[PDB]
């Protein structure tokens, strides 16, 4: 039981402090992006796609708070609801960041042949397409997800119904298409964009690169952590490790802090790629003085 009550005593607060601070983090990004008359560039766009995301899935969280500390008990209905989009949310921040490394690589690197005498170069075909590859990725939950009435423990949580090897394989999806993909693009973007940068020549340069270091380590840093306990449970799972109650419960608190950690990411979103720019402190001052 020493798993049930550190989830009982711990994700309450904590989901609640994510609710707040993400809240009042993506909605101000939202608000000042949306608050322009004018046209918005490309990794402006892209950002206010990504806030929206990451407000959906701090909103969506309270309700696994709940589910946490006693049992669902809005129905199944609630379940695949709150379910969809938390992975549809989840899916397209890591697209979204993926697209924000690609542009930032089209504009630094290729900064000759893209050359524009200040258009609005439109970038929603991109953003229409992560969406509707987000949807497709979510079918899934939308089909299966439920709300089972355990006679073990006598709760009601959240849960798929689907076959082991349809848990294992939604698990590598998860693993390849939000972790393995989007890192390999920012790492390959960003080295690049270092590469660029060390042979380039002004005083702003210091400052490009530290923030894409620190980008590229924040995701890395938060995500890591739970993908790599992801991939030992699907070694337990596929007969790779001994099965047993304490390493069941290890398994279950380190899944708890490391998902936690991994949505703090999602909250810190605002802090790295939108007030970090002094156009977009421009902008926020713009507002506030309005
Ligand atoms: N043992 C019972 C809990 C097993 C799931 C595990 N729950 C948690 O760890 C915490 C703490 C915790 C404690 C005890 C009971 C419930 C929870 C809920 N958690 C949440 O926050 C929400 C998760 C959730 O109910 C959910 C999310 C999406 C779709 C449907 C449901 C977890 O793996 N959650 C994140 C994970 C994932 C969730 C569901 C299915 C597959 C994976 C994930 C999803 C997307 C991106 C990254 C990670």
């Amino acid at each position: 039981d020493f798993s049930l009550n550190f989830d009982r005593a711990f994700l309450p607060a904590l989901y609640s402090l994510l609710f707040l601070l993400g809240l009042l983090g993506n909605g101000a990004v939202a608000a000042v992006l949306l608050s322009r008359r004018t046209a918005l560039s490309s990794t402006d766009t892209f950002l206010l796609h990504l806030a929206v995301a990451d407000t959906l899935l701090v909103l969506t969280l309270p309700l696994w708070a709940v589910d946490a500390a006693v049992q669902w008990v809005f129905g199944s209905g609630l379940c695949k609801v709150a379910g969809a989009l938390f992975n549809i949310n989840f899916y397209a921040g890591a697209l979204l960041l993926a697209c924000i490394s690609f542009d930032r690589y089209l504009n630094i690197v290729h900064a000759t042949q893209l050359y524009r005498r200040g258009p609005p170069a439109r970038v929603t075909l991109t953003c229409l397409a992560v969406w509707g590859l987000c949807l497709l990725f979510a079918l899934p939950d939308f089909i299966f997800l439920s709300a089972h009435h355990d006679e073990r423990l006598n709760a009601t949580h959240c849960q798929y119904n689907f076959p082991q090897v349809g848990r294992t394989a939604l698990r590598v999806l998860q693993l390849v298409a939000g972790f393995l993909l989007p890192l390999l693009v920012m790492a390959y973007c960003y080295a690049h964009i270092l590469a660029v940068l060390l042979v380039s020549r002004g005083q702003r340069r210091l400052r490009a690169m530290r923030l894409v270091v620190v980008v590229v380590v924040a995701f890395a840093l938060c995500w890591t952590p739970y993908h790599l306990v992801v991939l030992v449970d699907i070694l337990m799972d596929l007969g790779a490790l001994a099965r047993n109650c304490g390493r069941e419960s290890r398994v279950d608190v380190a899944k708890s802090v490391t998902s936690g950690l991994g949505y703090m990411h999602c909250c810190l979103n605002p802090l790295l790629y939108a007030f970090v720019g002094v156009k977009f402190r421009e902008r926020m001052w713009m507002l506030l003085l309005r």
